C-alpha cells in the first residue's frame, strides 16, 4: 500500500498527494482552456466528463481545503466556480442547455452552498457570492413551470422540455432540490426554504421512490405511467443525498420526524450500499465494465455526505465513522495501480487496482471518490457548516429573478 492514513498526519499527507493526482486531471486552469470543467464532454469526443462533473469536483476541493486546512488550490476552484454562473448566476450557462439536468443545476448550487457553510474565501465584490448562488438555483428550481401536476408534482430531471428525460421524474433531481432547502434553511434560518424541503420530501416518500417498508432509493419513474414505473435501480448517491437533506432538517427543526428518517435512511444505507465495511455501487460494481462515468463519483459524495451527517446529527457518529473509515482503508488499499504506483481505481471491495481503461475513462472519477474518503477521515476535527451566525458570504434577495433569466422566456 502506497498510501498511509493511520494517523492524522498520515491521513493529510495522502490526501495532498491525491489532491496533486486529481488535479492532473483538470486543464482548466491553463491557458486556452475553460476553468471548471473536466475534459469532456464525451459527445464532442474532447474527453470522458460532464460539466456536472465540475462541479462535483469543486465541491471536492471546496471540502478538501475546509477538512486540511490546504488552500493550495483555492484560487483555481474559485475560478471554475465562478466561470460556470451563467449570465444569470444560476448555474444556467446556455452553453450547457443539452446537460442542463435539474440536477446538473443542483450540483452546482450544492457546491456554492458548500464554500458558503465552509466559509470559502469569497469572490471578490462585483461577483455573485455563493450563498446567492446556492439562492439562485433553488429559486429557480422552485420556479413555478417546474412544477405541475404530472405525478401530483416532483421535479422532471431535464430543464428544457425539449431535452431528452423531460418525462423522467427521478430521485437526484428532487434530492438536489431538496437538499438545497434544507441546508438554505439551516444557513439563513429563513422557514421558507424549510416549507418546501418538506414537500419535496413527502413527494418522494408519497410516489414512492422511498421504499416505505425498507427505506431503499430508488432511481425515478416516467410522467406517463403517473410515475408508477418506478426503476428500482438503487443507486449510492440518491440515499445518501436524502441522508444528508434530512439531517439538516432534523438539525434546523429539531421535530423527531426527521430523526426517525435520518434513522431509517441511515439503516437502509448500510443494509444496501457497505459490504463488510466497504462502500460498493450496487447497480454496477459487480462487474466491471459496467458503471459510468457518472457512477464512478457516487461513492466520493457518499463519504462526504454521510460525515457531514454525523456532524449535524452527532447520535449518528458511531454508527458512520466506523464504516467510513473501513471503506477509506479499502479505498486506499487498491491505489497501487502503475505507472505511479498510487493510481486508484474504483473496485474498493475487490482489494484489487483495476485499472480504469476498464470502464472508458482517464479515471478522473475514482481520484476523486479516493480523495473525497480520505479527506473526510479528518471530519472529527472540522468544523460543522456554518450558518449566517459566523458566515462570510452574503445573500441576494433576487437571486434567480433576473428579468433576462431563463424562467422568463420558458
Ligand atoms: O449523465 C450525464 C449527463 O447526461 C446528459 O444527457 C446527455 C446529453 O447531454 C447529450 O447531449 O446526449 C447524451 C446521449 O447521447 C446524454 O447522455 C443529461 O442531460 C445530463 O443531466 C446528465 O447529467
Ligand atoms: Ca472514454
Amino acid at each position: 500500500q502506497y498510501y498511509k492514513i493511520d494517523t492524522k498526519e498520515e491521513i493529510l499527507e495522502s490526501a495532498r498527494t491525491l489532491a496533486y493526482d486529481m488535479m492532473l486531471f483538470y486543464k482548466g486552469n491553463q491557458s486556452g482552456e475553460i476553468p471548471g470543467i473536466l475534459p469532456g464532454p464525451p459527445t464532442e469526443h474532447k474527453g470522458d466528463y460532464y460539466w456536472w462533473e465540475g462541479g462535483a469536483m469543486m465541491g471536492t476541493y471546496v471540502d478538501y481545503w475546509h477538512l486540511t486546512g490546504d488552500p493550495s488550490y483555492n484560487h483555481v476552484i474559485m475560478e471554475g466556480m465562478l466561470h460556470q454562473v451563467g449570465p444569470n448566476a444560476d448555474y444556467q450557462p446556455p452553453n450547457h442547455t443539452a446537460s442542463l439536468g435539474n440536477d446538473d443545476q443542483g450540483f452546482w448550487g450544492m457546491s456554492a452552498m458548500l464554500a458558503a457553510e465552509n466559509k470559502f474565501p469569497n469572490p471578490p465584490d462585483d461577483k455573485p457570492q455563493w450563498l446567492a448562488l446556492a439562492q439562485a438555483v433553488w429559486t429557480t428550481q422552485a420556479s413555478p413551470e417546474r412544477h405541475d401536476g404530472t405525478c401530483n408534482g416532483g421535479l422532471r430531471w431535464q430543464i428544457p422540455p425539449t431535452n431528452a428525460g423531460y418525462n423522467y421524474k427521478n430521485t437526484i433531481a428532487n434530492a438536489c432540490f431538496f437538499d438545497l432547502g434544507a441546508r438554505l434553511a439551516r444557513y439563513t434560518k429563513n422557514n421558507t426554504y424549510a416549507e418546501w424541503a418538506e414537500k419535496i420530501f413527502d413527494w418522494l416518500y408519497a410516489v414512492g421512490y422511498i421504499d416505505h417498508e425498507t427505506w431503499a432509493v430508488y432511481d425515478g419513474g416516467h410522467v406517463e405511467h403517473n410515475c408508477t414505473d418506478i426503476n428500482r435501480a438503487q443507486f449510492s448517491y440518491n440515499a445518501a443525498l436524502l441522508l444528508h437533506g434530512a439531517a439538516f432538517m432534523w438539525n434546523y427543526t429539531e421535530d423527531q420526524k426527521w430523526k426517525d428518517r435520518v434513522d431509517n435512511l441511515l439503516t437502509g444505507i448500510l443494509r444496501d450500499f457497505f459490504k463488510d465495511g466497504v462502500v460498493f455501487e450496487i447497480p454496477c460494481e459487480g462487474r466491471q465494465g459496467a458503471c459510468t462515468a457518472d457512477m464512478l463519483t457516487f461513492k466520493g459524495y457518499v463519504h462526504r455526505w454521510m460525515a457531514v451527517v454525523t456532524q449535524i446529527a452527532p447520535h449518528t457518529k458511531d454508527r458512520i465513522l466506523p464504516v467510513l473509515r473501513t471503506s477509506a482503508e479499502a479505498a486506499v488499499k487498491q491505489c497501487v495501480g502503475p505507472p505511479t504506483g498510487r493510481r486508484c481505481g474504483f473496485y474498493w471491495k475487490s482489494g484489487k487496482f483495476v485499472d480504469p481503461s476498464v470502464d472508458h475513462t482517464s479515471g478522473a472519477g475514482e481520484a476523486m471518490s479516493v480523495l473525497a474518503a480520505v479527506s473526510s477521515l479528518l471530519i472529527e476535527y472540522a468544523e460543522p457548516p456554518a450558518t449566517n451566525e459566523t458566515g462570510i458570504s452574503r445573500g441576494d434577495p433576487n437571486a434567480g429573478m433576473r428579468s433576462r433569466g431563463a424562467a422568463q422566456h420558458f
